[PDB]
């Protein structure tokens, strides 16, 4: 049994090899503020030697009000993306929420989306299908990961056979959330091997997001999918919880002497 | 505290007002099919005594493949609709997926619906709040009752006002669902007493469908939302979980004598 | 498929027949309080025609503090009830924490009761086995009802047949609790159809003791098991959580328009 | 805020100091298969440089049938203990039922333990609190780790003011446990960041045992709790699950590359 490659350029996303950040930042303020944003990762990245892919959102479909702010838009938030790509050198992370979005972002950037509300949505993956560029999968919270598969063979069936599958934790009673460590391995399986992913921030809907990153990590992951903000305090808006910029690189410090340390280990088996 | 009325037609809907079935069929098969079902329903109903509503999906957005039965599609299955109406003179109810089907079926149809993995999905809202038809938002499994609220306020600040509230029970481990009869009290304050039902056939994903639809009832709800078939064991596909429709009946008057003799009670406080 | 009866004196105690309200009170402060609630569940009961059994504790082994009210004491306590089986003619449902006490409260009273929290000590339910004298195996909250069984043949196995399952909601997140309604059905199967009641001012840790309790009732169950205290508000400790006194008769009309119209239903098969 | 001492002779037990081995064996089947197992950890644990405990179980309250083995029992198993501490140079850890065995068991072993399902028994607590010596409190599946700090008052206030917090999963669906890896740390707090520690097969009730146990190491613990058999597959009975005995070598180096290396870190905040 050897794991899966659903490699992106000359990124390589599986989960024998080191981990990938698929990090960056939640919704697009502003290039002003975004760039500044995509510029710590990627030093710290180039820095610490760690994949990178820079993830930020051109659009909310979700919030408690429409009398608030949906995002760039599409068509002016997929132009924003150009302008970084060239700058430093790092794909482009984002997800879709129409069928439409499909093929344009697949041509802006390199790793699209599905977003977890939609991930049993026929017509808008019959559409991802298409465009044949790298998918991520997050995983619903209200759904069993030995369920992943389904949703893999579909991609398949579509066209798409490049597909990674990101754990956002899951319901645990009402209002909360939490990560099922053993949910990681049983979604390897479903899936053919394909590339399993962490996305931390997100499970957290706070000081835990260091020590809940560093369990997912020791189980050994195809890595993380993070966020964070030069001013969470303030910015403390909600959805997801972002990480305290500043605190990106010794923070991820932490990963490597997990992600590299335990993705070289002697396959064991507490199973015969 | 009143309760409030989101009246579709010469129908009145309301927690403290008799139940009103919001029963019918899942996927629309066929009208050879269709229509005998909604042969039974309406016989047993005006024999019985109690408001009627069928409902009937035109489209099913989600499945587990693309190599399948989508659903009569919006153009083709409106059209079906309107032969119904006319020949048994009931309401129609169905769900909608996409911001065009919004005002279509909304001059087709009584009813027309929220999915519950779209509950979120602000663009959707603003787009069914249009229609200004009545409304139903099935409660996502993955969310808190309290939270019922958000949704309905955003749905008056789109202009509708008239909202129902569908309970589909809540996550309970990995591939479970519970109904937590305490969510309809809950679900009532939040939305300003809006009209609360429960879809049992559907927290069900069996001989249960009798007593777990019988303790919700007892509650006291403004009805059920549920569905049956002629040959359930062998149509034996997924989704929900349909009724004997022969049993619809005798089912019902187990609902009467509880719809009934618990709307019309003496308001109890087991507060004070 | 009959039900079965574990009948204690001149009560009949089956899911078919009537409900028997095993309420009462939590633990025993006083006779002089304790014996005015006994003195209200009796008149309302015979007023409205309801088998009955007053529970009482006399010893709370768990708590959080040794520094509080431990509780009458078994030898002390024992005593108390005496004075009340004469006094009203209702028998006497109590808890036991120890082998030893197993025997003596045997001969003192009627219902006896394993506790939740000890449902898999074997040496205490082998010791219960001995007293011969009616069981309530009152079902722990980490524990699924179709394991239900085991506890239910041990006590066979030890020599006691007469056994009833109280059910009071299973956990659901942190500090939660919430009643499966399917939980009793499930419960009657892997018993042989003993007795099923559900424990509600339990089930809640309000105003909600109602609505939840009636749920329950038209499920169809063997009966309650409740508690009210005659000021709620300020004896306002924890553990579980009691009815307001007075509110008690017109509470038990609305069980019987349902314990009575739905235990004189025509068996249903939403099945076939 | 420094961590907690716990200390059992010449061991000293701390969330910053490495992780101590409470692992061993669950029930005292015999000396001679014993003492074979209580051979590797030592082997193993010398030859590796972690600090151990053996544990094994004298008796089993709980089980499913008194037609089954008990255990050696209190008066036979202490004895059994005795012949290994000098054999080989290693602390024993056993659990207790009875406020009786309190006191015995203190003198004969090094670390007791109140078993989960207990934790919240008055009586025994005030009796494990003379012994003074080192207590472990197994969470119970049922319980949110903010309510730990009562269990670890209640011990302070009967005298003894050494304890160690044990996490094995929480409650998730019926039949099911998933370990909140953001327990531990809520834990430390409440006990007055007391040690805490992971028993990992009980957290399964397999092949998982290895990336589970892995997960909780990279948290920072005060250790594990662990167990293995020789033919684990054979002697495949039910309770937790141990592991393959063999593999216990390889598997440990697993936990130091992360025990060490990670109880060793720059202390982080994910929180300013
Ligand atoms: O919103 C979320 O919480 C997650 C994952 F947790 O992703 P998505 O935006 O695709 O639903
Ligand atoms: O699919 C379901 O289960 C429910 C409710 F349970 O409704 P919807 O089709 O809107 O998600
Ligand atoms: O304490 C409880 O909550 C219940 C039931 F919920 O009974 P017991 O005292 O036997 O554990
Ligand atoms: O039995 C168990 O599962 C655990 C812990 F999971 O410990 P205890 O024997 O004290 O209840």
């Amino acid at each position: 049994m050897k794991q899966k490659v659903v490699s992106i350029g000359d990124i390589n996303v599986a989960n024998d090899l080191p981990f990938v950040l698929f990090g960056g930042m939640n919704v697009l303020e502003s290039r002003d503020l975004a760039m500044r944003i995509c510029e710590h990762y990627v030093t710290v990245t180039q820095k610490l030697g760690i994949p990178y892919v820079f993830k930020a959102s051109f659009d909310k479909a979700n919030r408690s009000s429409i009398h608030s702010y949906r995002g760039p838009g599409l068509e002016e938030g997929m132009k924003i993306f150009q302008e970084l790509k060239q700058t430093f050198g790092v794909k482009i992370i984002t997800d879709v929420h129409e069928p439409s979005q499909a093929q344009p972002v697949a041509d802006v950037v390199d790793v699209i989306q599905l977003p977890a509300f939609l991930a049993r949505q026929t017509d808008l993956v019959e559409a991802m299908a298409k465009t044949g560029a790298v998918i991520n999968v997050k995983k619903p919270q209200f759904v069993s990961p030995g369920q992943m598969g389904n949703i893999v063979d579909k991609f398949k069936e579509g066209g798409n056979e490049k597909v990674i599958l990101c754990d956002r934790g899951a319901n645990f009673g009402y209002d909360n959330l939490v990560v099922d460590m053993l949910g990681f391995s049983i979604m390897k399986k479903v899936s053919g091997n394909s590339p399993v992913i962490f996305d931390v921030t997100h499970a957290l809907q706070r000081a835990q997001v260091a020590e809940l990153a560093r369990a997912g990590m020791a189980v050994g992951l195809a890595g993380l999918f993070i966020e964070a903000h030069p001013d969470p305090e303030h910015a403390k808006c909600d959805g997801p919880s972002a990480l305290p910029l500043a605190k990106l690189e010794p923070f991820l410090k932490q990963m490597k002497a997990i992600d590299d340390l335990v993705k070289g280990f002697e396959e064991l088996d507490t199973s015969k």
